[PDB]
């Protein structure tokens, strides 16, 4: 009964509740009251519990949700893909965290991860994504984002905790906007690659993107490396060493040897692309 479980009625007192959607593999938050999608910064696009209970049964929606904001008290923790095909936690990183972290935990839509609520504050030094070999992940917000809301109680953990969350940087990296303006800007001219079919050539495919990596990013070949390692094209023979160097490295050297022209920001001379878009 999600109504009984102590962490819903802490969260019954703030009126910051959505409903929301399965669009593809996103969750599109929608205002409870008017059914129209919901920004995540307007406080009065939102409403309490009672508005997004009806307003769950009213548009059909999928879900709630619980935006966070600054000046509540609640941490979010998003472990991704720690589950296996009977809710047992699979990962160690998961499950040394849950048992440093004893606060309301709950089961994520797919069944597969996990969502941690916790009163605090997060550290100033960690990252807000963490992404493991195994596919798992663990994301942290306590603001600016909202939390889907399922109330499938885990192992019993059904009371938000007041914790310090310093300890938090045993499993999130730790730190120490111009490459994804540069990304953003790629796709836009359709200059972005997809992923490598079954007959393509791969290698052919990597240089066909260093070429056009060198114009956009001005052979700033430490950039090109950085946009490269998240496009659809990355894989380990990227890094493979081959003669001198490795192949990624030799493919974006070759690339500014090759390519004349270069985009300059300040001019904007998009039109000296000397590739068509994909
Ligand atoms: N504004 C906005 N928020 C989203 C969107 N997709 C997800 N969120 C929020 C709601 C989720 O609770 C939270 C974490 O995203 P996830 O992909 O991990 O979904 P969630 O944890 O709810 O379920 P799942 O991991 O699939 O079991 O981010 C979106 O497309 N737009
Ligand atoms: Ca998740
Ligand atoms: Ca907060």
């Amino acid at each position: 009964m999600i109504m009984e479980i102590p962490a819903i009625k802490a969260l019954s007192r703030y009126a910051q509740w959505v409903i929301w959607k399965k669009e593809r593999d996103t969750k599109i938050p929608y205002n409870p009251n008017n059914g129209k999608k919901a920004s995540s910064t307007d406080p009065l696009a939102w409403g309490d519990i009672d508005e997004a209970q009806a307003g769950l049964v009213r548009y059909g929606a999928n879900g709630l949700g619980f935006v966070l904001t600054k000046s509540d008290p609640f941490v979010f923790i998003d472990l991704d893909h720690v589950l296996d095909e009977n809710k047992r936690v699979k990962c160690e990183w998961a499950r040394q965290l849950l048992k440093e972290i004893k606060s309301y935990t709950e089961i994520s839509p797919s069944g597969d991860g996990l969502h941690v609520v916790v009163s605090g504050k997060l550290p100033d030094y960690i990252k807000h994504k963490t992404k493991f070999d195994d596919g798992s992940a663990l994301e942290v917000y306590e603001s600016g984002r909202y939390m889907t809301i399922t109330g499938e109680v885990f192992d019993g953990r059904d009371d938000i905790k007041e914790l310090d969350l310093s300890i938090l940087g045993e499993f999130a990296e730790h730190k120490i906007l111009d490459d994804e303006a540069i990304i953003d800007l790629m796709k836009r001219k359709g200059q972005w690659p997809d992923a490598p079919k079954d007959g393509d050539d791969w290698s052919s495919l990597d240089m066909s993107f260093a070429n056009r990596l060198a114009f956009w990013c001005g052979k700033d070949i430490e950039r090109m490396d950085r946009i490269f390692r998240q496009s659809p094209l990355m894989r380990q023979k990227w890094d493979r060493p081959t003669a001198g160097s490795t192949y990624g490295r030799i493919t974006l050297k070759k690339a500014c040897d090759f390519v004349d022209s270069v985009y300059d920001p300040a001019l904007r001379n998009e039109s000296d692309c000397p590739f068509e878009p994909y």
